[PDB]
């Protein structure tokens, strides 16, 4: 019952439907729509305050970036080195390189490669000509090495609105802005992040499927010390119900964001992102903020994301107390077998 994005929106000027369901991939779980609201709507304000997702339609957060395409960026983004991830499949499973030492019998299926922006544009054009099925994804934090016109657009962002959001929520500093340029059909598999995220869509359309933190049991993340920490072990395209039985109980929140839309992805919320099939390249800029500090007085019962934080810290402490992350598993099983299960 994954009819969660509602009926496709009609573009202004009678330009037809922005998308159709044939461009969405099919999955085994039901979803329900994420609310699409105006930033002036108080309902959207209490959704963000209570850490629930919402699509804001009229923030003008990245208004100067809506003119961006591959040509404009190649001319103005500068000559810095851009992280580009390759893959032979539509799923871009990212991995922590610093944690690759803990798991030697782990081979990554999507390698990173730095390059110039013109090399990335060229590498895309070869694949389209060659008819190849290799897929690329540019994920690069913007810094000071960008050209003059790009800094013009960056300064043109609606900092008034997003800084006021940072203050009202007690969030920490803006950690980074990640520029995402992906091919059609590209998929970022389900994972969660430990920061608050404003997902500002620029070019193309992306389907975003979100799961609240209380569905930890249904999504089976890798061990904290695994390179794929915070990512789900479940193959959404071929779910192993024997290893992951509670994935049969997972329920999602779904929406399709287009140019001008801003999706609030609350901290610790799972998200599965896919660029719509046959929808052209996609461009996104997201804004990451450190969450509000833990309050002095602890209120019980704990929120679901607090229990996830407790589980992460236990795995972390266990890994350094034993001197080897590989012993975390056997000791945890020893602790519960015949005692808590
Ligand atoms: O595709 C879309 O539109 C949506 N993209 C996302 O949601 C998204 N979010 C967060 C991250 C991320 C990856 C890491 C990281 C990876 C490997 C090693 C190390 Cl050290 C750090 N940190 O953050 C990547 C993402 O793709
Ligand atoms: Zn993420």
């Amino acid at each position: 019952v994954a009819s969660g994005s509602g009926e496709p929106r009609e573009e202004a000027g009678a330009l037809g439907p922005a998308w159709d369901e044939s461009q969405l991939r099919s999955y085994s779980f039901p979803t329900r729509p994420i609310p699409r609201l105006s930033q002036s709507d108080p309902r959207a304000e209490e959704l963000i305050e209570n850490e629930e997702p919402v699509v804001l339609t009229d923030t003008n957060l990245v208004y100067p970036a809506l003119k961006w395409d591959l040509e404009y960026l190649q001319e103005n983004i500068g000559n810095g080195d851009f992280s580009v991830y390759s893959a032979s499949t539509h799923k871009f499973l990212y991995y922590d390189e610093k944690k690759m030492a803990n798991f030697q019998n782990f081979k990554p299926r999507s390698n990173r490669e730095e390059m110039k922006f013109h090399e990335f544009v060229e590498k895309l054009q070869d694949i389209q000509q060659r008819g190849g099925e290799e897929r690329l994804y540019l994920q690069q934090t913007l810094n000071d090495t960008v050209g003059r016109k790009i800094v013009m657009d960056f300064l043109g962002f609606n900092w008034n609105w997003i800084n006021k959001q940072q203050g009202k929520r007690g969030w920490g500093q803006l950690t980074s802005n990640l520029l995402l340029i992906g091919m059609e059909g590209n998929v970022t598999p389900a994972h969660y992040d430990e920061q608050q995220n404003f997902f500002a869509q620029i070019k193309g359309y992306k389907r975003c499927i979100l799961f609240p933190p209380d569905q930890f049991e249904c999504l089976y993340p890798y061990p904290v010390h695994h390179p794929c920490d915070r990512q789900s072990q479940v193959d959404f395209d071929n779910p192993d119900y024997e290893r992951f039985p509670n994935f049969q109980n997972v329920v999602g929140y779904e929406t399709v964001v287009g140019p001008g839309d801003v999706l609030y992805i609350p901290m610790y919320w799972w998200h599965h992102i896919e660029s719509l099939l046959n929808g052209g390249i996609t461009i996104t800029v997201n804004f990451w903020y450190k969450g509000a500090p833990t309050p002095k007085r602890i209120e019980y019962p704990l929120k679901a994301h607090q229990k996830v934080a407790i589980m992460r810290n236990i795995e972390k402490m266990l890994g350094e107390a034993l001197g080897n992350p590989q012993e975390v598993g056997p000791l945890l099983n020893t602790m519960i077998k015949g005692r808590y299960n």
